[PDB]
């Protein structure tokens, strides 16, 4: 069991003979003096002496009468002998603001990942993310006190579901001392922050999640060395997990157990089915500039859950183009299974951007995307942080009076969720949020009180998105396979016009155009591949969104005249700053 640290290190329940108590133990191979203290003791130092096995690094000691409650944490004398309270780094509860005492409560019973869990993660699966902060997707409203993980259960969870999102993405939830880190500098790395409840009580959430058939995905932080409240630097009084700013030493192998068991545990025993790595250009860079240590550990630990826990997959946000993100270890690869499209994102951002008369210049934006699409299996990501620090909200960024915004915001998801890639968007953006997202208060669901609007009309074109994106497999079957996506029209740059097919594997073809400006196109003709009847099955400019009610009203049947070296062609109406999907119709 080199493995699973955290099914023997920590505090975990035993029975020594015939009197039950708890087993504690502690990695730290110098040390000297470890005791037990709690709430088992009256916290006495002297009480309870642990002995180390210097074989392993590990004081052991169990003690009668320690139980699942009580408050516990080690009393150290130092290598460097000095007198210091460390609080277990394989805590799996820890107490309240303040204080640090590491709480009894064990392991809680291992998950077992369905075959429909599994099958939601793969690389043919429609994959649409909503990414919560959970401390901030809604408030109470009288006090303005955090919902709880029971509450979230009974809100969040059927929200995501009724809008189509097939996961949920968590910002890191592991015990972490300021709210304004996100979750992103953590204290404890196999606790639950008690912010929103128990440990048992996030378990609950997340088998909530899975009975309204959601994937979980969990932002993991194993990049980010603790640095708030002494934490886990200069642990019993040499560098034990961090190098000789401060950065764990992957190249050792404790410390790579602790992490890798740390994957294992929110997959193992809390059900999680994904989790997303931020930041990995921090830890592979700063031979040359690269650490080897960080990439072998990146590569070990995607190669074991692929063989420990299959089903399960690993994500990776990487901002210096490394290559080989989500390729294979055998060859130049990382071992991910999807890369956040970073490229993608402050490409189109930056094409939205623009006053539509300037379009005309800078079609590139869009149509780059797919030269390098099957180079890593991508996440089209709207995150977090793209709505923070003077970035604006998305809706912010488009350009016009506010009937513009939103008809370019409109427009720009309906391209989002038909470009190859999965879909990831962050709470506030499908109702178009106006302001940034400010992680100390709810999101602005004012925006949605009263009579209907502008926003409501958002919003419910992103559930069409999700259900239709669901429903028809060439919206999501070949993401990865050229087969996958072909080009109607690449080069109508005078006009900002793109017109391209998605592919399913029987063949089936769905045609996506979008019009990017407030030019109106009428007896727009292009050829297409497979002659017949088409009707739209998506449309932002309708007036279920508050768009103007344009399209083609109807089937349209092709014609046999050549178009853009096609012999059959669609001559359609495109309506202005909007994106339309069309099925064929079988006769
Ligand atoms: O009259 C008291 C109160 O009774 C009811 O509240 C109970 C509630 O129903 C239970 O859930 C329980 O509470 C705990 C809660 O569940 C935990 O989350 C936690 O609370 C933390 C918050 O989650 C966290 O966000 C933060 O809270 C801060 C707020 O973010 C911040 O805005 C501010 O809060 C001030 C309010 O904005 C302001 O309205 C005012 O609050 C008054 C309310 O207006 C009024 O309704 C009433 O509160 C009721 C409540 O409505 C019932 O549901 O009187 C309030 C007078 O105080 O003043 C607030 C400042 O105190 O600051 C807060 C604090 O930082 O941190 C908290 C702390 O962790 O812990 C909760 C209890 O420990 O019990 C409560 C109480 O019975
Ligand atoms: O800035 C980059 C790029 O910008 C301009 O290119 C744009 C172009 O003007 C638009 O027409 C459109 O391109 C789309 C194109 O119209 C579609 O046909 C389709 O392209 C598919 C190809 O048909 C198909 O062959 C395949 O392409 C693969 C190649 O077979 C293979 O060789 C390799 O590509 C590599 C090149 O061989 C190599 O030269 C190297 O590339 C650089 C170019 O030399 C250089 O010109 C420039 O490209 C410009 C271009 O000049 C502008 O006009 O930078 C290139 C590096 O980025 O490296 C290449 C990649 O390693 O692999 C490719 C891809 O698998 O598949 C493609 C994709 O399905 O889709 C096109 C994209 O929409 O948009 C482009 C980009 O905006």
């Amino acid at each position: 069991t080199h493995l699973r640290p955290y099914e023997t290190l920590g505090a975990h329940a035993d029975t020594m003979d015939g009197v039950t108590g708890t087993r504690f133990s502690v990695w730290a191979p110098n040390a000297r003096r470890v005791s037990v203290v709690g709430q088992f003791n009256y916290w006495d130092g002297r009480r309870h002496p642990m002995r180390l096995r210097k074989e392993s690094g590990i004081w052991e000691l169990f003690i009668p009468g320690a139980h699942n409650g009580q408050l516990y944490k080690y009393e150290m004398i130092d290598a460097n002998g000095n007198l210091r309270l460390k609080s277990d780094p394989y805590a799996f509860e820890a107490q309240m603001r303040p204080e640090t005492a590491s709480l009894i409560c064990g392991l809680p019973e291992k998950v077992v990942q369905t075959e429909e869990r599994k099958k939601a993660n793969q690389f043919d699966a429609p994959i649409s993310i909503y990414e919560v902060h959970l401390g901030s997707w809604r408030r109470h409203t009288d006090n303005n006190f955090w919902l709880s993980y029971r509450e979230l259960a009974d809100q969040l969870v059927p929200y995501a579901k009724w809008m189509g999102f097939t996961h949920l993405e968590l910002l890191p939830i592991n015990e972490h001392p300021f709210d304004g880190s996100w979750g992103y500098q953590p204290t404890g790395l196999y606790a639950p922050t008690r912010r929103f409840g128990t440990r048992d009580d996030f378990r609950y959430f997340i088998d909530a999640a899975h009975a309204a058939g959601l994937n979980v995905i969990l932002d993991w932080v194993p990049g980010h060395f603790p640095t708030d409240d002494f934490a886990l630097a200069e642990f019993d009084g040499t560098n034990l997990y961090e190098h000789s700013t401060l950065i764990y030493n992957y190249g050792r192998r404790e410390v790579s157990n602790f992490l890798v068991g740390n994957a294992l545990y929110w997959i193992e025993r809390f059900g999680i089915d994904a989790l997303r790595v931020d930041a990995v250009a921090s830890m592979i860079y700063r031979g040359g500039r690269e650490n080897l240590e960080a990439i072998e550990f990146l590569r070990n630990t995607n190669r074991i859950l692929g063989e420990q826990v299959s089903g399960a997959v690993t994500m990776a946000e990487e901002s210096t183009d490394f290559p080989g993100v989500s390729r294979p270890q055998d060859m130049g690869g990382l071992g991910f299974w999807y890369k956040w499209n970073l490229g993608w994102m402050h490409d189109t951002l930056d094409y939205m951007k623009l006053d539509p008369v300037y379009r005309q210049y800078h079609h590139d934006k869009l149509t780059f995307g797919i030269l390098y699409n099957y180079t890593e299996n991508f996440v089209l990501p709207l995150s977090h942080d793209e709505v923070v620090h003077g970035k604006k909200s998305i809706l912010d960024r488009m350009p016009g009076d506010a009937w513009q915004k939103f008809a370019n915001l409109r427009a720009y998801y309906g391209w989002m969720w038909a470009f190859p890639g999965k879909k990831l968007l962050f709470m506030g953006n499908e109702f178009a949020q106006g302001r940034e997202w400010n992680h100390d208060a709810s999101l602005d669901w004012h925006l949605l009180e009263g009579g209907d609007n502008w926003h409501h009309g958002v919003q419910r074109l992103v559930r069409d998105l999700n259900l239709t994106y669901r429903h028809h497999k060439a919206m999501h079957e070949l993401d990865f396979d050229p087969y996958g996506f072909e080009w109607l029209v690449v080069d109508d740059k005078e006009r900002s016009v793109l017109i391209f097919v998605r592919r399913d594997k029987e063949g089936n073809e769905i045609i996506v155009a979008s019009n990017f400006t407030p030019v109106p196109r009428h007896d727009y003709r292009f050829g297409i591949n497979q002659p017949g009847k088409w009707r739209e099955i998506l449309n932002t400019d309708s007036m279920h969104y508050h768009g103007s009610n344009a399209g083609n009203g109807g089937t349209v049947h092709s014609d046999e005249i050549a178009s853009h070296g096609r012999q059959h062609s669609l001559s359609l109406t495109l309506p202005p700053l909007a994106t339309i999907w069309l099925v064929r119709e079988a006769e």
